[PDB]
């Protein structure tokens, strides 16, 4: 169904406007990838009190969508020959001597199958000495490679260890190996003073808020970006054949590979996938925290299945004051980015995105 630019504009507006009013969303930046190019639509305010509108230059906090960058950076390191997903975690952290770590691979850290690592690294951890103490003391509730339990303590460590062989700190490795080659020049972990004027304000219970530190925060949920950079990020991931950097294109393919199957979903590195075609209720009913935070049994995909073009590839992300979502279908070469300055229900994000993409397929 060939939709015109005019009809596309109407499809987006008619879906986004009622959503924002029902969910009390202050502002939203949307990007739709259709017929080889990005289409931008901006709504509302970035700063309500100052009355600043949302523009394609407005910066939003990505939340867990930051994990897709971690997965690709890790994939790039594997493609360079620096690390292997089959290597034990201890190969990259010798001081981690606890015997409970035997059998736990880099793959397990990256895909939340280490055996029960908790959602977050505790507040007590304020340095590297205490970080080690935490992982050394941890006792697995399940055997490695049997149970998926979404955790920042898991993927966060994967990201920190994956960049060790390069000799660069995580931020520097991400900039040099992923951001720069893709020309994502307005994507930050640390927003410079010159860019603070573009930084949107997040809202929670009417209160204006913005992200604060941690330890493995950059690896798990510390990325800030505008809708233009995000659209290009989605384009590189849905069409890696067009990226020149050889290790990066392979890294993108590795992040979308299928390592485990959990019911109707498949776990990649950062990215999560479902076979296309898929109905909305399957995708929507899967985005509920009750199911998203639960420890679920996994089915090993061995060897890992390469990227399947007929897939619904996506990732949700939130912070105290922001709610974002990204979804794309490679077979159709269509995708969408929805960045907002309020954390509204994930099922609502999925429903809206599915509605828009359904009109383009």
């Amino acid at each position: 169904t060939p939709v015109s630019e005019k009809q596309l504009a109407e499809v987006v507006a008619n879906t986004v406007t009622p959503l924002m009013k029902a969910q009390s969303v202050p502002g939203m930046a949307v990007a739709v990838i259709y017929q080889g190019k990005p289409h931008y639509y901006t709504f509302g305010k970035a700063d309500i009190a100052a009355n600043k509108p949302v523009t394609p230059q407005t910066l939003f906090e990505l939340g867990s969508i930051s994990k897709t960058f971690t997965g690709v950076l890790g994939g790039d390191a594997i493609a360079r020959g620096e690390i292997s997903l089959d290597d034990p975690v201890t190969r990259y952290w010798p001081q981690l001597t606890g015997k409970q770590w035997q059998g736990i691979r880099m793959l397990d850290l990256a895909t939340y199958t280490a055996g029960g690592l908790p959602l977050q690294v505790p507040d007590e951890v304020t340095d590297n000495a205490s970080l080690l103490r935490f992982y050394q003391n941890w006792q697995p509730q399940w055997k490695p490679g049997t149970t998926r339990l979404y955790a920042n303590a898991s993927i966060g460590l994967f990201g920190a260890l994956a960049v060790k062989p390069s000799g660069m700190p995580y931020e520097q490795a991400m900039t040099t190996r992923v951001l720069k080659p893709l020309k994502l020049d307005h994507t930050w972990i640390n927003v410079p003073k010159a860019e603070e004027a573009h930084y949107a304000w997040g809202y929670r219970d009417g209160k204006a808020v913005r992200a604060v530190p941690g330890m493995l925060d950059a690896q798990a949920y510390g990325v800030k970006t505008n809708v233009q950079d995000m659209a290009n990020w989605v384009m590189a991931n849905m069409a890696p054949e067009n990226v020149a950097d050889a290790s990066l294109k392979q890294g993108i393919a590795l992040a979308q590979s299928r390592y485990w199957r959990i019911g109707s979903m498949y776990q990649g590195l950062g990215w999560e996938m479902l076979n296309w075609p898929v109905e909305a209720n399957t995708v929507v009913e899967g985005s509920d925290s009750k199911v998203a935070l639960a420890p679920l049994p996994v089915a090993e995909v061995n060897p890992p299945a390469p990227p399947v073009k007929a897939s619904w590839v996506h990732k949700t992300g939130s912070t105290g004051g922001f709610g974002s979502y990204v979804a794309f279908i490679p077979e159709k070469q269509i995708g969408i980015v929805m960045l907002a300055n309020t954390s509204y229900p994930n099922p609502a994000r999925v429903e809206a995105a599915y509605h828009i993409l359904e009109a383009l397929q």
